């Protein structure tokens, strides 16, 4: 009896889901044990560039923008996207808020420009 | 005829990445073949230890009051937030854009205010 190859099983599971991989697929050699040649046989996979994930800030709180209230006033929020070429969304995260702090007076110096106009009203 | 074998391993070549995990193979080549039994490359994983946490901050929010001044003073403030992604690369990490939303508050209860 000669030895032979089974026929080439299917390809197995990528490596990566993104960003580039391999994958396998096998045979096994019969009447052996030394077969010409090789019994797996690889090729690359999933090579396409990893989507755009995005995480959004927490909002900022509401906070008027105009400092009197003359009939109403204007409050507004703000927040950011976080963006990384990612295959999972938890290796991505939003960091800690910071803060500062400013006391604006009207012969003051801690450099404000909000309400300055409206001692004229 | 020519005796033929495989020459030996060569050393592992470059993995594919850095950190997270990837691949790297090694080679060897049939001498006076060509039908050597076995393979002339393998490969195996590499690098497998997780990336590092990269960081980059947002800019700064606008400096706005704390709320409606009744006496001559008022406080301001500002905020920004840190995005952290576990990479090699920086370029692979983002600050999006910036979203803000406005309402007008009055007497009424139109704007949830
Ligand atoms: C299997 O590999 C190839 C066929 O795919 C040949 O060298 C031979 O048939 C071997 O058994
Ligand atoms: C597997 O590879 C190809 C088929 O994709 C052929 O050489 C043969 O069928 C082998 O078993
Ligand atoms: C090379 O591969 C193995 C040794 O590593 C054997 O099948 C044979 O020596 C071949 O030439
Ligand atoms: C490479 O693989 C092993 C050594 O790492 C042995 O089977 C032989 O040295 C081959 O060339």
């Amino acid at each position: 009896p000669h030895m032979f190859w089974t026929g080439w099983g299917p390809w197995e599971r990528c490596t990566a889901q993104c960003g580039g991989g391999i994958q396998a697929r096998r045979r096994i050699c019969e009447n052996g044990p030394d077969c010409a040649g090789c019994n797996v046989e690889y090729q690359s996979c999933n090579t396409n560039p990893c989507p755009e994930l995005k995480k959004t800030t927490p909002w900022t709180p509401w906070t008027p923008v105009n400092i009197s209230d003359n009939g109403g006033h204007y409050e507004q929020r703000f927040r950011y996207t976080c963006k990384a070429r990612l295959a999972d969304p938890n290796l991505l995260e939003v960091g800690r808020q910071r803060i500062e702090m400013r006391y604006c007076s009207s012969d003051g110096t801690s450099g404000c420009s909000t309400g300055t106009l409206e001692v004229l009203f």
